[PDB]
């Protein structure tokens, strides 16, 4: 047992807070942004040795990613951006931190009751995106 086991499962999103604004800092289009926040993803983590897999599927769009912790990897990300990404585990809580263009977004996933909280910041705008288990 380890490290993620708690993040580990299929998760479905049940509510989201303030994520239109937190995709206009980022810089998300109009139509992209409507259609994004119209989503409802399932979430699916997984861990294979040290290697940790998050998949986002959609209708939008389906997308996934695999990496160690503390080893930064590029990224394309939903919105066609471009980043460079490092994932750690700081006090439990997993760190995304995105950097572009001198500009950088920090994803936290964490563990509350039976939820995992999806807490997504851009310079002073937060969004709180809430899954639970499929
Ligand atoms: O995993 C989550 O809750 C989180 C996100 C998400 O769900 N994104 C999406 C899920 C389906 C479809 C589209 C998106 C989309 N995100 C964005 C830009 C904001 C990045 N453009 O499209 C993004 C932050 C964490």
């Amino acid at each position: 047992s380890h490290m993620c086991d708690a993040f580990v499962g299929t998760w479905k999103l049940v509510s989201s807070e303030n994520f239109d604004d937190y995709m206009k800092e980022v810089g998300v289009g109009f139509a992209t942004r409507k259609v994004a926040g119209m989503a409802k993803p399932n979430m699916i983590i997984s861990v294979n040795g040290d290697v940790i897999t998050i998949k986002s599927e959609s209708t939008f769009k389906n997308t996934e990613i695999s990496f160690i912790l503390g080893q930064e990897f590029d990224e394309v990300t939903a919105d066609d951006r471009k980043v460079k990404s490092t994932i750690t585990l700081d006090g439990g809580v997993l760190v995304h931190v995105q950097k572009w263009d001198g500009k950088s977004t920090t994803i936290k996933r964490k563990r509350e009751d039976d939820k995992l909280v999806v807490e997504c910041v851009m310079k002073g705008v937060t969004s709180t995106r809430v899954y639970e288990r499929a």
